[PDB]
């Protein structure tokens, strides 16, 4: 807890064992992911219902760490465990149009709320998130 | 340690920056009846103390009550806690009672060229930040 000034002092914030970080830029899912990597993070991994509705709270479109195994329409954290429980918004995950949709950003749109795939090389604000607590 | 004190807010929804546990609503109200929530809640409504509070109620990217009002129409200001205004995030050509109506209540308001605290009309409503300063 003494280990978490020097978060709080660039913005992370502490929810039950993890610190996030919230991006004051837009990136592509891959950049985003990148620069949580260089902060010893990661791209956000959902586990459990209370940290969607927290995720949800903040009213913001933000890209997550959730991808695509190749075309194979199932999926995977970035920390390699594989996606049990899904928080898809209506009709999602769907390769709208035909695209390829590989990675997953939360949206927060009136009428749409939850995850949704979309082209990976559209930007997004991006949160991280950092395991501190075991 | 700290996580007993922490658990039961982090199960409403809290989250935890520097001293402080946090709530962002889920709903808009006026700034009165924002804090009567906060209130209930054993807290108050959001308390700049630092820039590094500041920027962390900025990053959230969403217009949102905060915990500072004006007293009368004296254009002074006092925190809900009843400290004076020190430093202070105005946006820029703020506070200025727009148009000329009484705007006693202070708001974070984020728009594309425009950040910072405003003054608005009490009864308008906002999404609001609660504040709960759990650690000595
Ligand atoms: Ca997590
Ligand atoms: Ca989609
Ligand atoms: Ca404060
Ligand atoms: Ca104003």
């Amino acid at each position: 807890f003494d280990k978490l000034d020097p978060y709080f002092q660039q913005g992370w914030f502490h929810f039950q064992k993890s610190l996030y970080y919230i991006s004051s830029v837009k990136n592509t899912w891959h950049l985003s992911r990148e620069y949580c990597l260089q902060e010893g993070a990661d791209l956000a991994i959902i586990n459990s219902r209370a940290e969607q509705a927290f995720l949800e709270n903040f009213k913001m479109t933000l890209w997550i760490g959730l991808m695509e195994q190749r075309s194979e329409r199932t999926w995977r954290w970035v920390d390699g465990t594989p996606l049990t429980e899904s928080y898809w918004s209506l009709g999602e995950p769907n390769n709208y149009e035909g695209r390829q949709e590989q990675c997953v950003e939360q949206i927060d749109r009136e009428d749409k709320k939850g995850w949704n795939d979309l082209v990976c090389e559209f930007s997004n604000f991006y949160m991280c998130e950092k395991r501190i607590f075991p």
